[PDB]
């Protein structure tokens, strides 16, 4: 009678808060909804994908499998450890549901994936957008060299462009990159006007930005559009009051203003959590929770990843993020995106969001 459900997601290491946001994100959802479903009790199980390292991924998912003999997987922060988990899950006839790996083509691996965080496509297209809106002429990219970096290239790259902007220089910073100042000075030189950034919300993204800022490009005018990974709620305070004024596109924002979220954030509270350390990971692991909760009330609690997977293409529903569905083409979820600015408001650093792009899709696979 009981459902286990696995989660693999970055427990601990520097990537630890994202991780624990997954959990905090389900702990959420059971404290609104129980954790009973279709006459079973569901039970959610954690391992730790700690960094890059698909065959590890692999290993936990496996052994999540066959000795949890778990009905679904979920998490999978870093792209190479959804792609190492995809290619298995039809053979085991176990959906994944994604939390945050977040390249375009992660869904085209399996039918049996869903995902509610996001793709880059997604996120960048309105970056560009809002670049060209904002008086930006030359950019320089600086993207994280892997998956999901060279989708938010490629995505800038074609956008921006298409809007009649030039982009003076791309650089795909190696993941291990901690030392910023070089690529703070290469950008400098390029004469670029607005800086367009990825790097996965964690340490790399707190470096860059705080080189950004310490090498004077900020105050120099050189402005800095991102994706909401790079300035993720709980690193704000560490940034600073330096950081106010960066701008970022992303599907959610602690600060949203919707009754669902204030529900949302009183429910991560009950269930333990705190506000200073909600990061997007949390929603998605709510909105990904709500999804098991469909596909276990639409298959009788029995393993049917067919049926499981059909029931959840094309709801939709109100996340804490804003209204959202499950695209039955691309199995990922269509979801506004916000144009955000780091503010202080009632002492507190956010992102503020200041305009609206309804029912993004994935850009990435749309016009495929
Ligand atoms: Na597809």
């Amino acid at each position: 009678d009981t459902i286990k459900v696995g989660v693999i997601g970055t427990m601990s290491g520097p990537y630890a808060l994202f991780g624990k946001n997954y959990k905090m994100g389900i702990d959420a959802w059971v404290a609104e909804h129980g954790n009973k479903v279709a006459g079973h009790t569901v039970e959610f199980v954690y391992r730790d994908e700690v960094s890059p390292n698909p065959a590890q991924s692999k290993a936990l998912a496996q052994e999540l499998i066959v000795k949890e003999k778990v009905q679904y997987l979920a998490g999978l922060y870093f792209t190479p450890n959804a792609m190492a988990v995809a290619p298995l899950l039809q053979e085991a006839k176990v959906p994944m549901v994604v939390m945050n790996a977040a390249t375009s083509s992660i869904t085209e691996k399996s039918p049996y994936i869903v995902r509610t965080s996001f793709t880059m496509f997604q996120n960048t297209v309105p970056a560009a957008k809002v670049a060209k809106q904002k008086g930006a002429t030359k950019v320089a990219i600086a993207v994280s060299d892997y998956g999901p970096g060279i989708d938010a290239e490629t995505a800038f790259k074609k956008t921006f462009e298409a809007e009649g902007g030039k982009v003076v220089e791309a650089v795909r910073m190696p993941l291990s990159t901690t030392d910023f100042g070089p690529i703070m000075q290469r950008i400098k030189n390029s004469g670029a006007d607005m800086i367009f950034t990825f790097l996965p919300a964690g340490p790399p993204t707190l470096g860059f930005v705080k080189a950004y800022i310490d090498n004077g490009l900020k105050a120099g005018g050189v402005k800095l559009m991102s994706t909401g990974d790079v300035v993720t709620e709980p690193d704000l305070p560490n940034i600073g009051e330096a950081g106010l004024g960066i701008l970022s596109t992303y599907h959610y924002a602690v600060s949203h203003d919707s009754p669902e979220n204030k529900a949302f954030l009183a429910l991560l509270q009950k269930g333990g959590a705190k506000l200073d350390e909600v990061t997007m990971t949390s929603v998605a692991a709510y909105d990904g929770a709500r999804l098991i909760y469909k596909m276990i009330e639409a298959t009788s609690g029995k393993s049917d990843p067919d049926k499981a997977i059909a029931a959840v293409k094309g709801m939709k529903w109100v996340s804490p993020r804003g209204e959202v569905s499950i695209d039955p083409e691309t199995r990922h979820i269509t979801q506004n995106v916000y144009l955000r600015e780091v503010e202080k408001v009632d002492g507190k650093l956010i992102n503020r969001e200041l305009e609206t792009f309804k029912a993004q899709p994935d850009w990435g696979l749309a016009k495929q």
